């Protein structure tokens, strides 16, 4: 017995537990169990990370500091651990003089003793090697004669596949579900362990730390529960300044939510950090930004950029994606380009915007790629094309590509996302787009955007294309759009300053090669006459370096006169180009 | 006042330290897992060379020397005791009574001094140590590997909530090269060792070019030590030395199970005029129209000039298929690798099923088998090297054209789960199989500059202009007369000559007689494929007739005679 | 009980310091024979040595026959040699050359 | 390996080691040599595409015609190690 069970209650004299704040319903709740005559052994459920744990270091603590009934005074709470019971049990019968050992020291006890079964599920089937189980079939009569006072903590899922299994195991326990707190009530649950922290670290942990540890936690890990990732942040943090101190008022000790946000972006990549940053430079001029790489478009950064800003805000709906637009009108014009600007901006990668061609799903049968699969189908448990790529990427824009050539019963999909932002997939999994930018391209009154863009000024493209030829007809879907974007046509003013960031980002390394170019003004229209297209885009200016600049270099090698090393030109005339050395 | 105690006071009375040099950010990171106490048990994971060694050594030279004051030193911690925990006990539970006897008893001083333990995996890994662990006693430094992490240490659940996994990145070639530096304060103040510059990097070059399945500085530590041990013992095996350090010493060492000597192991500035006339040219005097891959296109690539995000190493080379593309992609993987290993083909030729969407760069959900899926979705998680193949691609109908665009150009670089793919080290040799099926039937005044743009400049651009405004460069493989596969038809019979000495028969063959089988041979439609049934229906099912029916003795060697209808070799 | 200690009582050499070890066993048997005692091979690093080759093993059979040819006072010829260094190779697959 | 074409594909890849090599790896990784052995796989993947073989196939094209609906089943890195594909004739009155 003390070969194997720790000894919580012991372990609360001397102050080595962790104080327990709250959960006062769910200890109560565990003594209404463990006063139980038949089946005294509760199990709390919760999730990896809720505090189940410690519960019954608040159980044990509360034995000691007495406010348990008389009943439950004077107990003791003994921790045993599955794990050093099949720890050296090699031969027959080594794993049940290990369990007969225990519960005939627990039955010497006479009924003071409380055991603490940590990870119930790994009683179900532990020593078990020739046939029947031998951990939860000892049990077994001294949990249902209510005679050993078997405290389990196991997860929902942990038991749902373990313990549920064996139904006559899943009686002897009463489930006290351990919901995890809220924000809010994650707060004086840190209040007042923040000073265990602080003799620990001799650290100064602020509350606006720990405010900021729980808000940030629950808004940005979504992986893990609250009470374990935001005691994480603050030992992650307290951590971080305890190097700051010890090696190399200005040399500070105390955790602000400047660390903490630093240790968020260091575990999942969002950088909302501080705005003693360029972000005072940025929040307002995030309209502007996108026009650095988003040549013209007024109407189009004005409806994301605003979109969001009303999140950044905190004033945007939380059962709703912060963005949900449809880019109808034509090829080439800035569509595709600002959902890469978004994603440079908010999430600040490019490679964070997830582009999904409905072109792909044209036919019915292929609207559960998107979604998943049904259990019991091919692609089941590799999921779905939308669905799993959020679970990558939950803070990302996805870029719809050609909604106009989907399906329309992949609308239907979109429907959720767009309302709720959510979607489940086919393993019964909800994905979440609440922190996406759900951006529709189109191309379906297209040849109506383009001809009226110099007459009516900045409106009325917007209105009176939908009716006749346009989307109300299935009129579910138009509502559930945040802002419906056109996007009126290039003319010359805008593919000179497009034509002029092609080589811009690879600029800033290339230069002691033997290649610094500055702007030549005379070859402008060569690629205006190609590219400026009012049919079909400013596309075929990405094909205007790969067919116009690029050829009588990589080719014309075996001549003899041309070597590289020299910067080409180009000029208006019937040359067929020279390169002078 | 034997076992439980270690003094770090010695460390600088004995030198017995090897100091590590490299690992800063990757230390810095185990000592901020040490300092939390929630999960403050770092545990190293992956190739050597911390071992709880870079936080003990990394410890005493910011308090020895004095810059900080004594107001704020003091983080004096100690190190494993490992050696006498299961020697020198004899019973059962008797052994046991020293474990506990070395944990609670470092309780003297109510946590005056602080102590760790190193590598633990063994199970002394939660079986005895457990209740230590989890009563909250002190902490340790853990040290796995990856795969035997996932053997005990994590699909537990009560460990990791003091383990996490901590990942050092693989190290750099300056690993030994600062082994040696500090080290001649035992080598030359009493024995006069010097090793030199290239003979530091020469046994640690290994790992990117030589061989990538083991680890570095296990093979760079090992492989000097040897390479010094030259002089002590050599002077006792029963102008006397090159004193002056070449590659030499490590040669003797590496190459003991290799055979290949020094010369082409340190492919260098000069060296690529040795690198031409080596094993390309003695097996085929020829194949010298892929040598510009090698030439002129290598000088931006391996002088730290290999930038992948855009083909500088692409050499494009084209042909027929069957031809001798996949001779040279193996015999330049003979060049390089010194073996046979590159298995690389690809078609679009006789398949119409739905599952060409996973052979062009991986499969994006909706589907099955992405275990397999194409071949070159499981060809960089294999080994890294391959030399890829694209053939037949111009038949099926044209919604599925122009998704050939997409990987030849800087924008994503096309990964399937987020570990790379091969960028760099390339070449790409394509198939054309449009109207040069009937030029391969004459060589006389066939076309080197007259065949690529009045023969395609008026065939291309009526179906399908966007195929060949990209690719230019068209050169032809040899086209299929009689001597050239007379040479290919002595390489399959040379291999049925070593095939046949090893039974005593020696058999030649004349001009004449293996243009007998040049009239049943080669094939424009599938290349030299029927090259091979056609030297067993006409030679070697009659040899292994006659071989077998006694009547040609192993010693004396038969000559052919011309004959009635069927055409075998009789006496 | 107390006893299975062979190889710990050797290690009572290694306290003195008079334990030395040089492996050349079977692999795999050192693999899982040894397998708890990591104080039998503390930094016993891999360095290649294995099987041979057929002209290697040619040489191995061309000084080991003058052992076959007076047990068994026969006499065995250079052909002999060869062939059963390089069938054996070739066909004879569980057993090393 | 008679009725080859109603194995799974998984099986072929397996037997694709038997033909490239010689050897196939157990699943307690053993290496067996294979060859030794003949390996013959009945199938009749062309089979009623050789009941019109009497009037102008006499087994040069009439191989590549079967080739061509075997080509659909198996894979073209299987059929090429083959060592030999035999097209079986249909039995005419006077085989019987
Ligand atoms: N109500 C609480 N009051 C004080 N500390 C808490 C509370 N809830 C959780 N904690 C602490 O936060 C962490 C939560 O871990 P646990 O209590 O083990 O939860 P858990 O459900 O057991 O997680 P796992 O995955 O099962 S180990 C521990 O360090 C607890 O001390
Ligand atoms: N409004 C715009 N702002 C900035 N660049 C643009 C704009 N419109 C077009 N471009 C340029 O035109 C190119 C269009 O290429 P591509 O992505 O193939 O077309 P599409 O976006 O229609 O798919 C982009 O590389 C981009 O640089
Ligand atoms: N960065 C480095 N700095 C110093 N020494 C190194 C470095 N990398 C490797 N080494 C040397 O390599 C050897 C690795 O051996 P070891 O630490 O026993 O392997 P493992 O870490 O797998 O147990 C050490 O002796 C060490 O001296
Ligand atoms: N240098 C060469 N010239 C001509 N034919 C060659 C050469 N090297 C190899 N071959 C032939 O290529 C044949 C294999 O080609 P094939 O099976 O059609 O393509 P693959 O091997 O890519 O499947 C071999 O039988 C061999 O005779």
């Amino acid at each position: 017995l003390k070969k194997y069970t720790i000894d919580l209650t012991e372990r609360a004299e001397q102050g080595k537990l962790d104080p327990v704040i709250g959960r006062d319903e769910e200890i109560r709740r565990t003594i209404q169990v463990l006063q139980r005559r038949t089946k005294n052994n509760p199990v709390l459920i919760g999730e990896p990370g809720v505090g189940k744990t410690a519960i019954v270091e608040g159980l044990a603590q509360r034995i000691i500091n007495g406010e348990v009934p008389e009943g439950l005074k004077g107990r003791r709470v003994l921790a045993l651990d599955m794990g050093a019971l099949v720890a050296g049990a090699k031969y027959r019968g080594e794993f049940e003089e290990r369990l007969k050992g225990v519960l005939n020291d627990l039955a010497k006890q006479e009924g003071n003793v409380i055991l603490f079964i940590d990870e119930l599920h790994t009683m179900v089937g532990a020593g078990k090697a020739d046939g029947a189980m031998d951990a939860g079939n000892m049990l077994k009569p001294a949990l249902a004669r209510g005679e050993l006072h078997c405290v389990g903590a196991t997860t929902l899922d942990e038991y749902r596949q373990y313990i549920e299994k064996d139904a006559a195991l899943e009686r002897r326990f009463q489930k006290v579900f351990v919901a995890e707190p809220s924000v809010e009530d994650t707060i004086a649950i840190l209040r007042g362990l923040k000073e265990r922290y602080e003799l620990h670290h001799h650290v100064q942990i602020t509350d606006p730390a720990i405010v900021a540890a729980a808000t940030l936690s629950h808004r940005y890990i979504a992986d893990r529960q609250l009470p374990d990732k935001a005691i994480d942040l603050i030992d992650e943090a307290a951590s971080s300044i305890r190097m700051q101190i010890d090696s190399k008022r200005l040399l500070r000790n105390k955790v602000t939510d400047a660390e903490i946000a630093e240790v968020l972006a260091r575990w999942t990549g969002i950088p909302v950090s501080r705005m003693m940053e360029s972000e005072r430079e940025k929040l307002l001029r995030m309209e502007q930004e996108l026009h650095h790489r988003v040549i013209g478009q007024n109407e189009a950064v004005d409806a994301v950029s605003n979109a969001i800003r009303r999140s950044r805000a905190g004033l945007a709906d939380p059962n709703r994606p912060i963005g949900s637009f449809l880019f109808l009108g034509p090829t080439g014009v800035g569509k595709t380009e600002l959902c890469k600007a978004l994603a440079n901006f908010m999430f600040d990668s490019d490679e964070a915007m997830v582009r999904i061609d409905m072109s792909e799903f044209m036919e019915k049968h292929s609207v559960s790629r998107l979604v998943g699969a049904p259990p019991g189908y091919v692609g089941y448990e590799e999921g779905g094309y939308l669905t799993e790529a959020v679970r990558r990427r939950p803070y990302s824009v996805i870029l719809l590509d050609e909604v106009e050539k989907a399906h329309p019963d992949v609308f239907n999909i979109l429907l959720q996302v767009l309302d709720d932002g959510r979607l489940t997939d086919g393993q019964g999994r909800t994905v979440d787009f609440r922190n996406t930018v759900v951006i529709m391209t189109s191309n379906l009154g297209s040849d109506l955007i383009q001809e009226r863009f110099g007459e009516l000024d900045y409106a009325h493209m917007k209105e009176l294309v939908l009716g006749v030829v346009s989307h109300n007809f299935r009129p579910e879907f138009i509502n559930r759009i945040d802002e419906v974007v056109v996007f009126h046509p290039l003319g010359e003013q805008h593919i000179a300053s497009i034509a002029q960031i092609q080589l811009k980002r690879l600029y800033k390394r290339l230069e002691e090669r033997g290649y610094e170019i500055h702007i030549s003004d005379e070859a402008l229209k060569l690629l205006s006459e190609n590219g400026y297209d009012p049919v079909y885009g400013a596309r075929p200016l990405k094909r205007a370096i790969q067919q116009q600049i690029e050829n009588p270099l990589a080719q014309q090698i075996l001549s003899g006169e041309l070597v590289p090393g020299k910067v080409i030109r180009l000029e208006v005339n019937e040359d067929r180009i020279v390169a002078v050395q």
